[PDB]
């Protein structure tokens, strides 16, 4: 909110904000996907309100999250191995799941990356348990301090919630890969950790199905996985919080039991009808035709963020900065951490009009080709 209304009000023509969240084109506007225009045309005329959804409507959403994770044609979900509760009414996923977990034992500790976004850690912590950091990022490096974190996670408890980011790594763009994945899944499941996968930008990162590897790679550990599906970066609407929890279990007996304790947790706590958003995700998802519509678009965007982090490595290059910026190839989704200091980072907004995070973290997502050289120049310029 801070940084974006000292944005809003800088009066020069020039200025760029890069401390975003979300996802614009080339114009530099937030998209209408198409998949969305369509559902909501299709509602419209056959006279339906927003949050319209058919009699099966919740039920082949789930299905359709369930296929997004784990393949259209997964044996863990033949096996009656997952369980998905829907997150449509403005409840996100990450709180159902942090409730749920709170519910199984309040006395675990929750671990979450060096660094994280502000709302796992206010999150887990306002839900009363102990928050702790895994070391992650590696300032010296732009990657992981992989080392750090598998010690860490191998000094944990029995029971210890690990979050854990899918792809897509907010606020860093620094994503494990597979090596690193499999030592991390191997680990989890010798100290009998609970992991807790947010997905909130499948589709962003590499493609929608490798995107879920992390959750298929847990999935095949024969141990309980938590997952937090979030749609609406996907879809481009704003302040949703679309999504749903899924559990993957180790036999079809735990998923029984886990369903029936998720249920009466849900009824317990909240009961939150569709939002116009929820709705539109829904009907989108469940549509073959219209779920390849946004497919498709979210591939279209997906390039784009590739284009610009080439871009702007080549603009920053020609702009005769000495330090190497290949890094921000090697990153993913909508962000990067620059590597700025806090007063490059003052410098870049006092002296440009170009916003930052404090922390070094850029939305690549926010640049455009005709805002890549004003960004360079003024990196230069403070570098």
């Amino acid at each position: 909110l801070g940084l974006n209304e000292a944005f809003n009000a800088d009066t020069r023509p020039t200025k760029v904000n890069l401390g975003v969240g979300v996802y614009t084109n080339e114009d530099g506007k937030i998209p209408l996907l198409r998949a969305v225009r369509d559902a909501e045309k299709a509602r419209v005329e056959a006279g339906l309100p927003r949050g319209y959804l058919p009699i099966d409507g919740i039920a082949a959403y789930d299905a359709s999250v369930q296929k997004l994770l784990l393949g259209d044609d997964s044996p863990l979900i033949a096996a009656g191995r997952v369980v998905t509760a829907q997150a449509l009414g403005g409840t996100g996923a990450l709180k159902i799941g942090a409730d749920f977990l709170r519910t199984l034992n309040p006395k675990a500790k929750v671990a979450i990356s060096d660094p994280s976004w502000e709302n796992h850690r206010a999150l887990f912590d306002m839900a009363g348990f102990e928050v702790v950091a895994y070391p992650y990022y590696d300032a010296k490096t732009n990657g992981v301090n992989f080392d750090g974190m598998l010690a860490a996670l191998n000094g944990y408890e029995p029971g210890t919630i690990v979050v854990l980011h899918a792809c897509c790594h907010n606020p860093t763009g620094v994503d494990l890969n597979d090596a690193q994945w499999a030592q991390v899944v191997e680990v989890v499941k010798a100290r009998r950790l609970v992991p807790f996968l947010d997905i909130a930008y499948q589709g962003f990162g590499e493609s929608i199905e490798a995107d879920a590897a992390a959750v298929r790679l847990f999935a095949a550990a024969n141990l309980n996985v938590f997952v937090s599906s979030s749609f609406s970066k996907s879809f481009s609407l704003y302040g949703e919080r679309v999504g749903a929890l899924s559990i993957i279990t180790d036999s079809k007996d735990e998923a029984a039991r886990v369903l029936s304790q998720l249920k009466r947790v849900i009824r317990t706590n909240y009961s939150n009808p569709p939002t116009h958003g929820g709705a539109i995700v829904a009907a989108v998802l469940a549509s073959p035709e219209l779920r390849a519509s946004w497919v498709q678009e979210l591939g279209e965007m997906r390039d784009r963020i590739r284009a610009m982090r080439n871009g702007l490595v080549e603009r920053l290059k020609a702009a005769g900065i000495e330090r190497d910026f290949s890094f921000i190839n090697a990153q993913r989704g909508m962000f990067s951490y620059s590597g700025l200091t806090s007063a490059q980072v003052d410098r870049l907004r006092e002296e440009f009009g170009i916003y930052a995070v404090s922390t070094g973290r850029i939305c690549v997502a926010a640049l455009n080709t005709r805002n890549l050289d004003v960004v360079a120049n003024a990196i230069a310029a403070v570098l």
